[PDB]
């Protein structure tokens, strides 16, 4: 019902948060072209939800995967609404000295290169439009340390960057770009329920998701250059003062 | 709906963003309890919006009328499940020199004390529960200067310190914290002429970042109904800015290459 | 001898940071006017440090006593060019069920109130000289939760917001205003205390003391931040950067 | 003379804020190693100054010089005491569609993957000593949009978020990591005086070293994980309100 008529593009869309935020956009009614690398997973999706998901493999490190990914969808569906720039690869807490400099520039080009480029070509087909929104996956690690390595952390801060400079530039032709920062995924649960700051509840690849679902909305129609975080809490606090002094 | 069988106290809810989001939290099925000092505004609204919207007169400056506010709506309705704390007073872009310390203690009163109390007495019954939502009304002025008054910025990042904190306390309850900085809503700051109002909306769409859509009190009560419903789980701690990017750009730099 | 010629009002200057910055900036050839109500300390302090240090009595909530304060430094000295607005009062962590709306005032009042009032008068004799440097105690609190009070939290908070625009609307007289927040809980803190500093603090086997926090005031205040306002400079070592829960939890 | 007996690095230091860093911190009595990839610049301005500041070509991109630099900078004066991880390149404001991903992909290297190996390499022979100071240069467009390009906004982002995680990570061996983030220095004295916030003066190379100079100061001892902005105000304001409202 929210989302009805609108064509909405998810890189990294085959699994996880990505696949989440087809599922919910085609429970909407929008018509999304999933986009990934894991083909058999991408495919079996997009025919299982039916003639409104369609699939397309796509690297984001090629520029010309992508331009095609948009071209093709633009064709298809008249026009991109959403492009939900979600691909990349997660690492966890390190050390500067795990970084190898080729693992580095790999990262950065999934992650930071990627988002850039299918910023570009959604920017492409949605300023003559005058609409079009821009949504990307950035992280918790955003505004504290402590819970990603530095190589994905400093990834995570250039696509804000990146968001925040859309924001302004696409700004003038009625485009929105933000970020979604999520905490907690990927015995598991019960070390997150332990580190989370919001007891009681876990954070699941739906809850990411129906939070791109309001930044996509027309019910954030004003929202915009905003890296909203989805973290309980996590990263407004430190408690080792409060640890030491009150447990 | 979304918000079906939970109750919401919404300080500030006889006018403007405090009455669009009563409204819509009784559209999507909450019993609202609307507290505010226009008891007029307050009173008809809530009787013309039906059974589940009630009136409490309520300054949030005094604590015996905020301690009442919760107490009858606890026992009209079992508990409080989302306190929007949005009552306040604005102040437009000003001097240091204006600053009058009466003034400013009023200012600070409403804003910031007021924005304690709500959020302590509303914490009072929650924390029981094991279950509650605290949504506070920022301002755009908390992420820029240059668009709002000295004490009135100051009341706003006070509150956003006070959002903060509160969401570290009761996050160990399963208690949600959050504020909500919208950037010119035309609102009872602006009078009711049409012309003082077509002139506000139109001075914002120009100064907007986000052009081709006007900022209204709907659009900030849509953004609170995601900050109070389940749908937001797991947002706690967050200043949403509703501004389109206002605040994210200082433009003189371009502007004056433009030359 | 970074602030020779240069003339400082510092507010709640007769102890703590306060008094570590009149110090340090006689050393560098300020006049320093020690502002405060503790009068046993503030007076034995400008004897003691000489003849460019006075002393007045300046409750911060009382807008004419600050009013006389600037108006004596003006009268003593042609004019104000740094304040230093530090007085303050200190909650530590606690529960928003503990905020007495009486007590929350009386901290507002000597926290942000105070502020606002040295703010307008050293504004009001800054601004014809066309120069000038207001500097705020904040807090780190300001950037992350859970080491101050809410009550404290909040002022601090807003004192944040009050350096911001008074940075836009100074700026335009060539006048400099910025904040600097110390990690006041770890500020100058037996072994009690030396097994607590080694637990919370971030950069480890370092001590953060009232002088530090007087150096980056000294640094704020001289002509070698010229081009430095607007900002909220935390004195932390690195503590509001980071929530260590989730590596604690998995190392172990 | 605040500096004396202790060693720098600069990498950028031949022009611009580098070399305002190198003779400032030479005067302080540092043995500065002055880094940079143009060579006559860096070896004449080394050989000018004297004793304590020698030259060593590097360019950061190539991790085997930046492990060289730092190497043979230990092996000259006993170990690296600060870090200044100046050396970068700038792009203006720009369009989305201007960004070409190889030129993105070159500005990451420098701008960003000579940050993480300055910083890694630093970290190497800093963490042994349980001391150390690194700085890295990001800049104003890390606080607000419009003042510099897309490419470069998310580089200096990724700094930032590096020096964040480093700040936390290399405090437990007592060293520091901090950032500064300066305006405008790279008819031009008009524009910055009328785009500036804090009216009637103007920033210069010589004004960024000295806040590099307190950051890696001793009184700035307990000052770590700091985004230390040299702006005079410009990042905390965007007047366009209230210049439609005043005339
Ligand atoms: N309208 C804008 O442009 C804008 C922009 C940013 C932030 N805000 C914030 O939005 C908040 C809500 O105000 P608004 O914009 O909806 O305008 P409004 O005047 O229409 O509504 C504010 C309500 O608070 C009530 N109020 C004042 N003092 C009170 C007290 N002691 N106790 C209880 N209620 C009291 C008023 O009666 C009013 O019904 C304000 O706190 C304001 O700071 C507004
Ligand atoms: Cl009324
Ligand atoms: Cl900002």
């Amino acid at each position: 019902r929210r989302l009805e008529g609108k064509v909405a593009i998810v890189t990294g869309g085959a699994s996880g948060i990505g696949a989440s935020t087809v599922r919910l956009f085609h429970d909407h009614g929008a018509k999304v072209v999933i986009a990934d690398i894991q083909d058999d997973l991408g495919q079996t999706l997009a025919d299982r939800l039916g003639r409104n998901i369609s699939y397309t493999h796509c690297d984001v490190t090629d520029e010309d995967q992508v331009r095609a990914l948009v071209d093709a969808a633009v064709a298809k569906h008249g026009g991109v609404d959403i492009m939900f720039s979600n691909a990349g690869i997660v690492e966890g807490p390190n050390s500067i000295f795990d970084v190898d400099k080729d693992e580095l520039e790999r990262l950065m080009g999934i992650n930071l290169v990627g988002a850039f480029l299918a910023a570009k070509h959604a920017a492409r087909v949605m300023v003559p439009a005058k609409k079009g929104c821009i949504i990307f996956t950035a992280s918790a690690c955003t505004e504290i340390a402590g819970i990603a390595g530095h190589s994905y952390t400093a990834s995570k801060y250039g696509i804000v960057g990146l968001m925040k400079s859309l924001a302004v530039e696409l700004g003038s032709h009625g485009i929105r770009a933000n970020c979604v920062s999520p905490f907690g995924v990927l015995m598991f649960e019960g070390i997150m329920s332990k580190v989370g700051n919001l007891k009681g509840k876990i954070l699941t690849a739906e809850d990411v998701a129906v939070t791109v679902l309001y930044l996509a909305s027309e019910e954030a129609s004003y929202v915009s250059g905003v890296n909203l975080l989805v973290d309980g809490g996590y990263t407004v606090v430190n408690p080792t003062f409060i640890n030491v002094i009150t447990a």
